[PDB]
């Protein structure tokens, strides 16, 4: 598709990599990786291609795992915004799709808006947000 893309960390040099339902890491960017394409299905809601799931949290917690669940238009779960100069976050608090800290390899919520709480799309300077609807 032309809606599909990589979410890239300028920081580390790496992209979400989606390893299954209840895993969901990064790894070097390759533009060919199935399990690194992503989009956005709704004004709030990024599809995994390879699973055709959402990427989600199973609450709005600190530190709580970003993974794979049934898309639902409804969940107010798997619902995410962009803030500004390339934050990215869950829709409506300060808690950010996070990479990076404690050596925990898969996506968190975290607190903190610094470098690695901001993404790209890959091969742009543009946020998620651009290959989105809204």
């Amino acid at each position: 598709d032309a809606r599909q893309f990589l979410i890239y960390n300028e920081d580390h040099k790496r992209c979400v990599d989606a390893l299954s339902a209840i895993s969901v890491q990064t790894a070097t960017c390759n533009p060919e990786a199935e399990s690194q394409k992503f989009r956005w299905v709704s004004d709030s809601q990024i599809m995994s291609v390879a699973f055709k799931l959402c990427l989600g949290v199973p609450s709005k917690t600190d530190w709580a795992s970003v993974t794979l669940y049934a898309c639902d238009s409804k969940s107010e779960y798997q619902k995410w915004e962009c803030k500004n100069d390339t934050l990215f976050g869950i829709k409506g608090t300060e808690l950010y799709f996070n990479y990076g800290n404690r050596q925990e390899k898969n996506i968190k919520l975290y607190k903190g808006s610094g470098l690695w709480s901001r993404w790209k799309v890959y091969g742009t300077t543009d946020d998620l947000c651009s290959r989105g609807y809204e």
